[PDB]
């Protein structure tokens, strides 16, 4: 019995160290998992994750899905109002513009027409299209912000008009003062004081 | 003896315990472990996965990646077909147009002339075109089918033809009636019944 | 104590029993978690991964995000250069382009107009663009390359001059024959030799 029990003592003592040999085991084992490169991943904009689901943010103006990453998914539209242009340079003037803006994506279009004659004293006119000057804002304003990167150059506008029963047309150019603001620069087609109508403007942004 | 397996029972007991702590930590460790926010994340389109592999789906009209995501990487057709044209109102007839459709990314811009005469009967007129009446429709016909957003709004078009020896140029407008089927309204530069000839047309649409 | 020790005994057996059941339900559940699908995850390009943070990189030219993936943030440029032109068939001449080039994200919009005459010989002329031949190459000459989509095809060209004391324009085609060098073909307005006046060139490119 004292044999007996010293027996079974053994036996325990077995059992115990094959125990203590699987922990070691799965002390190692658990340390590998804990470390695991994939844990902690985090997603930048414009990636996100919501409820463990990632996605791509995608703004419908710029792009969309249809299993694959495509083109704009927004609603074109073409806006028509009346934007008030103000003579700055070369003129103190100002001329009613019937604007049509085609909005497809994050491309502007405009193609405008005046009502009326615009008083130029100069050569050249500076003609500038403030946001503030629309009559009957659109819904949709941002349409007619330019971009950050847009805003930085000048831009190809063309330009006609009548002057003394004479067509004149010129591709010009125009600039953003600010967000809200640019300005054209055209030949007036001669010199002095004069009265030029018909005036078309034809351009783009990128918004 | 009996001393002796006392003893060895004492150490036995000591290991045990120690071998019953180290498997609470373990399981405590486990259970961190098996609630980690990185399990099971999934991914929505255009994000995908494939055999851990995860993705952009890009479509290839739009965009490409060299290294950084950047635009299309398919090829640009100009495609030329014939494309009989349908007077729709101000008119009961046809007329033949040689079409460049130039596809560019997602872009396709169309210039087109005309054979052969229209018959007007207004100051005004409606003309129709719809991809049925392609003459050997090209292999890509989803360049011809503008966005479901591009289709939510009337477009510009410039046209051109000429009516008793003289031109008239109009910046006139479009729209999709459907997927496969947009009108242009443009004046007829004059009334009654007359011929126009030369007709060209200038638009694009967003695919 | 022969009694008392084999009761201890039973007691140890069942702790080591316990704890023997406890470590096999621990080898299960971190059998699972190695497994786990999560693990090992990895981002092909566009998408990438650095110190855990998992990005969509973006062509600035092309993308930006703000919050949603959005278009172009790089600030457009409007290039100003004299780019030598070659007749390359129908004429052995060259002429001294003034070129605008509006480069808007991946778009860029040519606007050219000449100074000098080109003399021609047939009745039409191919007339060649090659980068080395512009005078004070721009830094983003990146800028006035096109995208292998965009040069697998012809693309349109406005063009216009005067021949004899009358103006001429056509829309014509321009097209790659490498990526530094285009030609476009256009007619001459007549047969023979002769000069050409104030050329004018408008056409875009996707770079
Ligand atoms: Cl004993
Ligand atoms: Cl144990
Ligand atoms: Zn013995
Ligand atoms: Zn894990
Ligand atoms: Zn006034
Ligand atoms: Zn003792
Ligand atoms: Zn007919
Ligand atoms: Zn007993
Ligand atoms: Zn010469």
């Amino acid at each position: 019995t004292v044999d007996g029990n010293s027996t079974a003592i053994s036996n325990l003592k077995s059992d115990i160290s094959s125990n203590g040999l699987a922990i070691t085991d799965l002390q190692d084992r658990v340390k590998s998992l804990e470390s695991t490169a994939s844990h902690g991943l985090s997603f930048s904009p414009p990636l996100s994750v919501a409820d463990g689901v990632v996605s791509l943010d995608m703004d419908p103006y710029f792009c969309s899905q249809r299993v694959s990453l495509t083109s704009y998914s927004a609603e074109a539209q073409l806006m028509q109002f009346r934007w008030m242009a103000r003579g700055t340079n070369g003129s103190s003037d100002t001329i009613d513009m019937t604007v049509n803006a085609h909005c497809h994506g994050r491309r502007t279009d405009y193609m405008m027409s005046s009502t009326g004659n615009l008083t130029v004293t100069s050569n050249v006119v500076l003609l500038t299209f403030d946001l503030s000057d629309i009559t009957h804002i659109p819904s949709d304003l941002a349409r007619l912000v330019p971009s950050a990167g847009f805003q930085a150059a000048s831009f190809p506008v063309d330009v006609s008009f009548t002057r003394d029963s004479a067509t004149h047309a010129y591709q010009a150019y125009g600039v953003y003062s600010s967000s809200r603001v640019f300005t054209i620069t055209f030949p007036t087609g001669g010199d002095g004081t004069a009265n030029i109508r018909s005036l078309t403007v034809r351009t783009g942004i990128d918004t």
